[PDB]
């Protein structure tokens, strides 16, 4: 063991001197052995993996060919080392054995590693794990050897001079290997760069610099984020996640069938099959994140021995210099080892998250196609896409919060341990203080959630309301109601106030108990540790390392109760979950799609029934249709047409019976289902393009008129947004994808319920006529006209849910039995301003003294530490300082003052920080909402209310919420580092030099994250969205989907959006590691230099001054990286503010009231002239009204109908000044209307709009919400509406709830009801509009009756597009172009030679 090299083996004589270094056998032995160690120990296993498992790929660049270069080099150096000892035989007596057998040794290794190199080409990871920490091995246990040759050759020892330049050739040599090794290795660019990156990029997340740089010099597109591999690609992870579920999901389902034949010999589904299916699919990145923890946790208990060693150090005055850098070098290793453990740890569960909510998505997707109907009923769309939407997220919660529920656990208790190893067994104090704060913890953090649920509620309504009041801004405008609405809004928004207030003051009392904890901890553990006894003192070392320990066991700590809650809820959302994946799979016994049959239809004595649980909907039916034979059901309401259609379909159950379906079939239902997107992809519906097919059914239906009248032709947009396309356009467009589908089949059910009588003709002749595309095509068709009832070849009768006899029109003209009493029975007839505007909506005042209070607290706690310093310095000096109890009590107390004003001044700034935000959020939403209303139409018209609906849901609920807790969290972290920083400075004044690059560092990583970490945001945003809203889109329309039998093409398409935002969340997640790597870098820069200066200057300041400057330099890791993190968040979400404050600068139409007040009646019941006006819709784009003239006398029913053009709508848009008149004015009596104000006009005129709409809540303030009406004449004014009847029957008085949908008030009772308010309105001057036909003609009769009875003193304008309800008008007006060239009464008007207009009288 020493014979074989001829030195001294171990000798700590030589450690123990002040100039101290190793002996150079130990150091030529094991510092040798070591990487050689490592490498022989694990080469063969390396080399068999790569040789058994492996491709045929093959390259040789120029990395391969210089990293074999540099070890042959190695080779030729170890070769020639040899040949010098060998020859040095005879220079000396006899040489060591060692010098002789290292040189072969090397050569041996260095041949091992070639072929190790040459053998990592054919995996696809060119520098993996082995080859880089064999490099490292060699350079670290490599650089004792260099610095003692160095340090030997120094002092001018001539001796063995080549030897000496022949190893640090070697060094150098291994050196500049190692930083080839860390180098990737050049891309295939067919696979992602996180698998083909060496193994120091992929531990330090180097890899990712390129998309972040192409981040910052543009914007980052959806194809600029590199794509997942394929393993976490959708279908891969559901075909692992289906293999290692289905085992696990028959045992629960077994289970379930004995439970249910034991209870019976709703509420129960097989479940407990979720999470265990998910574990056996996960477990190996489960395990893998597990271990990674665990070393991360046992490695993170490291730093406090360090730090009491170098205080050891300081405080002794004999202490060896050469120590001291040694842990300062040791220190900054640890934490970059942790820092790189815990940043992949991070990274492999956040990644097992994402992969799960992916899986969970997906099976809930492949569930959705083959739900059974019963399970189908027992749901709805939207709680199913919010069962997708919310319970993928809690899953994906709960799976990274189960890796870390335990390490919580394993870190409390080391920490406890280490605690008591300090401070004896009075840490128990402590112990009790910290747990009793967790039930706290627990209970701030449920009643948090509950209010945070209360107020996702009240925003619900809020959302209802304000979608209410700006889909119908058009009539509110009219009627001058914008102060009740806005007051109802303002009330229900106080009451959201209240609460968010209330949920602000949890969350600051929550971070309040955080923030307090350790200090708390630390006064009472102290305060009794050194009252308990006298024997024991506080020195410097026990009470540093327990601060330490007190900050490492904080975290985990606090983030047990909040696991514990989340872990809590996404209990019953699994159950929830896989209580849905449980349900049975729908049947298809009984409708089967047979590959050859006879006459593709078979009725086999089918019965089926929409529910078991009631009587069968139709049975006893036998029907076969010959094959291109069109067959047209009819039946009386409720017999069970759309039924036997659904039987059909197969979408209902049966108890006997089956059908035989052969080939291919179509079907288009009376509810047509419109997907978002083009009408083409509508139309193309998944199948290949053709353009003479397509140009076909668009001449068949009714399409290429609506095509030109649609604005964006034939790609346009429908769905979501859409342009609100017509139900007779859905049905025209359902029934031509149906004809394109080419199917063999088709199953038409109703399609021309909104459909004329011609354009219908047309249609069924073109299509499902004896001529129409589908002559081919078998058809069965259910009809309720009689006019293609002639053309039917097969007429089927269905009645009570029973067929009575089949035939056609011959057999209905000839039998004149069943059939003819049938048919008689049937044709019966950024930038700082937008801070600035926040900050001034917060209040300057509040900012300034929260900053105040918040300098405050850290001043006091810079003073606490400094005390702490100063109170373990005294027991050092023990020469009649201490031994008294005034001076222990007088320390005790002013430790304890000094936490609580510490305490006290953190909690007045974050309670003053809560009330200002709050504030602030109330005047946003104040002056958003007074300036949104009374805006010009114009603004209304251009802007989309999708839009505007956006803006006061997402950006006021961000204002309200993400905000304050974003802004707070920064000042948090500033103040933090600023406080470190400048106790660290206070100390060592030297380092306030290397604040000057660290912090230009530190800069330059967060621009670049901020360039990067938005977009990544943002796509997300985009990407999200779409998956859910297609979910919508093919659960509503399931049958379709599964008629059409187009199910893989959409089970694709839905992997194809999972994957594409599955790549935008990876990408973000990296992001987030590569910036924390970067910055606990910083932060443990910051250590070591601090670390470093104080070794340097150890011979100045005392150890407790060590103490107190490590034991906080140590927190400031995580800091920094939480204040970039803080400072992307809240550029990220301060655009709410930046888009509420572009919203109140918009232009404002004519104030309220200008000054001016009109007389008790305005109108003066009088008449009304139209003087030169020249008005158009919109400023200086188009006039619309020019040269236009005339004087309308009182009581005068005056009635105009133009033309076409839009002058006839304006008027009314003129008469309440909406638009503003540039040319001329209108005077009403010698009242003129541009010298008085506008509400109050509007208030008391009248009008009747062309299509109005129901305001949601009750029936008295939809029709008077000032309530400036008695209720008698309220009673009395739907008296001669006659709506009495209708809301007698109904909730007896004038306060009945009403709401949107026909429901409650169909289309006569809100005409009725319109007609009523405009005939209480009590103004002289009416003005009409009709512009829908559909209206009934008893209404029409009714209120043109009322009208004439009610209305004849006072002066009307009835602007209806309709001729065959004008000739009865006292005046006719007309205008053309904008202008007017007659005025008389229509007398005269047919007067001018015989109808010289509105000629066509049909
Ligand atoms: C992305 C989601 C999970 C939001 C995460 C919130 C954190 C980013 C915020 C909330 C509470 C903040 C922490 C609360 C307390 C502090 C104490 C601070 O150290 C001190 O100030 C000493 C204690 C004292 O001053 O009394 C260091 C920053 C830190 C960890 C803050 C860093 C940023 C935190 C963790
Ligand atoms: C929601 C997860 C909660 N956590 C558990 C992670 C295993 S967490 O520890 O608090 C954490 C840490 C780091 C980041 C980040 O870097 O964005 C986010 C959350
Ligand atoms: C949400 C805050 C996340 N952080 C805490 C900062 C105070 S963190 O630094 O990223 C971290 C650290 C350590 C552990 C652990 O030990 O489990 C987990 C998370």
């Amino acid at each position: 063991m020493d014979k074989f090299c001829n030195s001294t083996f171990w000798d700590l004589s030589l450690l123990e001197s002040p100039e101290a270094d190793l002996p150079l056998c130990f150091e030529q032995t094991v510092l040798v052995w070591i990487p050689l160690g490592f490498l022989w120990l694990l080469a063969p296993w390396q080399l068999y993996s790569v040789y058994r498992s492996r491709t045929k790929r093959s390259s040789i660049t120029k990395f391969y060919l210089a990293k074999q270069v540099f070890v042959v080099f190695l080779l030729i150096l170890a070769a020639i080392d040899l040949s010098l000892a060998l020859t040095e035989d005879t220079g000396q007596a006899t040489v060591p054995p060692v010098r002789y057998t290292n040189p072969i040794l090397y050569l041996c290794t260095w041949l091992l590693v070639l072929a190790v190199q040459h053998s990592r080409q054919w995996c696809v990871r060119k520098n993996s794990w082995f080859l880089s920490l064999f490099w490292i091995l060699s350079v670290l246990c490599g650089v004792f050897q260099f610095q003692t040759l160095i340090r030997a050759l120094l002092k001018d020892s001539k001796s063995n001079m080549a030897y000496s330049y022949l190893f640090f050739v070697s060094y150098g040599f291994q050196i500049v290997l190692l930083i080839l090794t860390a180098f990737s290795g050049p891309s295939d660019s067919t696979q992602t760069p996180s698998v083909t990156a060496s193994f120091l990029s992929s531990i330090t997340f180097s890899w990712y610099d390129r998309t972040v740089l192409k981040g910052y010099k543009h914007p980052l597109t959806l194809e600029d984020v590199w794509d997942i591999d394929e393993g976490f690609k959708t279908r891969s992870v559901t075909s692992k996640f289906e293999a290692a579920m289905t085992k696990d999901l028959q045992k629960a389902r077994q289970a379930f069938q004995r439970r249910l034949q034991k209870s019976q010999r709703t509420k129960d589904y097989p479940k407990s099959w979720l999470i265990k299916s998910l574990f056996k699919t996960f477990h190996v990145v489960i395990l893998k994140s597990f271990i990674l923890k665990l070393i991360h946790d046992l490695l993170v208990f490291l730093n406090p021995q360090l730090l009491k060693l170098l205080i050891g150090f300081v405080k002794s005055s004999n202490s060896y210099v050469w120590f001291g850098y040694i842990c300062a070098i040791l220190m900054f290793a640890v934490t970059l080892i942790q820092s790189f453990c815990l940043q992949s740890y991070f990274q492999h569960c956040f990644v097992l998250g994402m992969c799960v909510r992916t899986t969970v998505m997906s099976s809930i997707y492949k569930k959705a196609l083959t739900l059974s109907n019963l399970a189908r009923k027992q749901y709805t769309i939207g709680e199913t896409v919010n069962l997708m939407s919310v319970d993928s997220q809690k899953l994906m919660d709960a799976t990274n919060y189960m890796q870390l529920v335990w390490s919580s656990v394993i870190q409390i208790t080391l920490s406890i341990f280490f605690l008591w190893r300090e401070l004896g067994p009075s840490i128990l104090a402590g112990v009790g203080v910290m747990v009793l704060l967790i039930p706290v913890n627990g209970v701030l953090a449920t009643k948090i959630r509950n209010i945070q649920v209360q107020n996702m509620k009240n925003k619900d309504k809020r959302l209802k309301i304000m979608n209410e009041i700006l889909s119908g801004i058009k009539i509110l405008k009219y009627f001058a109601w914008e102060p009740s609405f806005q007051e109802q809004v303002q009330g229900i928004r106080k009451k959201e106030l209240k609460n968010l207030l209330r949920f602000g003051q949890l969350q600051s009392l929550l971070i309040f108990i955080l923030q307090i904890t350790p200090i708390l901890v630390s006064v009472v553990t102290f305060s009794v540790y050194v009252l308990v006894d006298s024997a024991n003192v506080l020195n410097a070392e026990k009470a540093f390392t327990s601060i330490t320990l007190f900050n490492i066991l904080r975290f985990p700590l606090s983030m047990l109760p909040m696991v514990t809650s989340s872990i809590l809820q996404a209990s019953v959302s699994v159950d929830r979950l896989e209580r849905y994946l449980g349900g049975d799979d729908l049947d298809t016994s009984a409708i089967r799609r047979v590959s050859n049959f006879d006459k593709a239809v078979k009725f086999s004595e089918a019965s089926f029934t929409w529910d078991p649980d009631l009587e069968a909907t139709i049975q006893d039916v036998n029907l076969d249709i010959k094959p291109g034979q069109l067959v047209a059901v009819v039946g009386t309401v409720g017999s069970g047409k759309s039924s036997l259609v659904s039987a059909m379909l197969g979408e209902m159950e049966n108890v006997h019976g089956h059908i035989t379906i052969q080939g291919s079939t179509a079907y288009v239902p009376q509810q047509s289902w419109i997907q978002n997107g083009t009408i083409k992809d509508n139309i193309l519906f998944g199948s290949e393009y053709n353009e003479k097919k397509y140009q076909q059914v668009l001449k068949a239906c009714a399409l290429l008129p609506d095509l030109e009248i649609l604005p964006g032709g034939d790609m346009a947009e429908i769905g979501e947004k859409g342009i609100n396309l017509s139900g007779g356009q859905k049905q025209r467009v359902s029934l031509a994808r149906a004809a394109y589908q080419d199917a063999d089949i088709y199953i038409l059910d109703d399609p021309l319920s909104a459909v004329d009588a011609h354009v219908g003709k047309h249609i069924f002749n073109k299509v499902v006529g004896p001529n129409g595309l589908l002559a081919g095509k078998t058809r069965i068709f259910v009809t309720h006209g009689i006019h293609f009832l002639p053309q039917v070849d097969e007429i089927v009768v269905l009645g009570k849910g029973t067929i009575l006899e089949k035939g056609s029109y011959r057999d209905l003209l000839d039998k004149k039995g069943v059939f003819a009493r049938n048919w008689k029975t049937f044709m019966k007839h950024v930038k700082f301003s937008i801070y600035l505007k926040y900050l001034q909506a917060v209040g300057w005042w509040s900012i300034l003294f929260i900053i105040l209070f918040y300098g405050l607290n850290n001043v006091a706690f810079i003073g606490s530490n400094l005390w702490l310093s100063a109170w373990t310095s005294d027991s050092d000096n023990l020469n009649g300082t201490n031994n008294s109890s005034s001076h222990r009590d007088m320390r005790i107390g002013v430790f304890g003052a000094l936490g609580l004003a510490q305490g006290i001044c953190l909690l007045i700034s974050t309670l003053w920080s809560i009330y200002a935000c709050r504030n602030a959020s109330k005047a946003l939403h104040g002056q958003l909402l007074t300036n949104i209303l009374r805006a010009p139409m114009r603004f209304f018209d251009t802007t989309p209310t999708g839009r505007i609906v956006n803006r006061f849901s997402g950006d006021i609920s961000t204002v309200d919420d993400l905000l304050p807790q974003t802004l707070r969290s920064w000042m948090m972290c500033f103040f933090g580092i600023a406080g470190t920083l400048v106790m660290i400075c206070m100390a060592t004044p030297v380092f306030a030099i290397i604040i000057i690059p660290l912090s230009i560092l530190y800069i330059s990583v967060q621009v670049f994250y901020v360039a990067t970490s938005r977009q990544l945001r943002r796509l997300d945003s985009v990407t999200k969205s779409p998956i859910y809203s297609h979910f919508s889109e093919t659960v509503t329309g399931l049958p379709i989907i599964r008629a059409f039998e187009h199910q893989q093409r959409f089970l694709a398409w839905n992997e194809k959006q999972i994957d594409i935002n599955q790549k935008c969340v990876f990408s973000w997640i990296t992001s987030n590691r590569w910036l924390a790597i970067r910055l606990e870098l910083v932060g443990n820069l910051v250590v070591f230099c601090s670390a470093l200066l104080l070794v340097i200057y150890r011979k100045t300041l005392t150890g407790d001054v060590v103490g107190f400057v490590l034991s906080n330099a140590l927190n400031i890791t995580q800091t920094l990286n939480w204040l970039v993190r803080m400072t992307s968040e809240a550029e990220t979400n301060i655009v709410a503010v930046e888009r509420i404050s572009e919203y109140i600068n918009v232009e404002n139409e004519a104030p309220w009231v200008t000054d001016k007040r009109p007389p008790a009646d305005w109108p003066r019941h009088g008449e009304i002239q139209f003087n030169n006006y020249q008005v158009r819709y919109r400023p200086e784009l188009d006039l619309v009204l020019k040269g236009i003239t005339c004087n309308i006398k009182s009581g005068e029913k005056v009635g105009v109908v133009g033309r076409t053009g839009a002058g006839k709508s304006s008027l009314t848009n003129c008469l309440f000044r909406i638009l503003e008149s540039a040319g001329g004015q209108i005077i009403i009596d010698g009242i003129d209307v541009a010298s008085i104000g506008l509400h109050d006009l509007r208030e008391r005129l009248t009008i009747i709009p062309q299509d109005p709409i129901l305001f949601s809540g009750s029936l008295r303030m939809n029709l008077d919400p000032f309530n400036k009406y008695s209720d008698e004449e309220v009673w009395r004014a739907l008296e001669l509406a006659h709506l009495r009847s209708f809301v007698s029957g109904l909730q007896l008085g004038l306060l009945s709830e009403v709401t949107e949908g026909g429901d409650n008030l169909s289309i006569g009772q809100r005409q009725l009801l319109c007609l009523g308010r405009a005939v209480l309105r009590k103004s002289k001057i009416l003005v009409l509009d009709e512009a829908t036909a559909a209206v009934d003609l008893e209404t029409d009769s009714l209120i043109q009756t009322t009208i004439r009875k009610e209305f004849s003193q006072c002066t009307v304008i009835t602007i209806a597009h309709r001729l065959h309800t004008i000739m009865d008008s006292d005046k006719i007006m007309v205008l053309d172009n904008g202008k007017i060239v007659e005025y008389g009464s229509p007398e005269e008007l047919l007067s001018n030679r015989g109808s010289f207009y509105l000629m066509a009288k049909e």
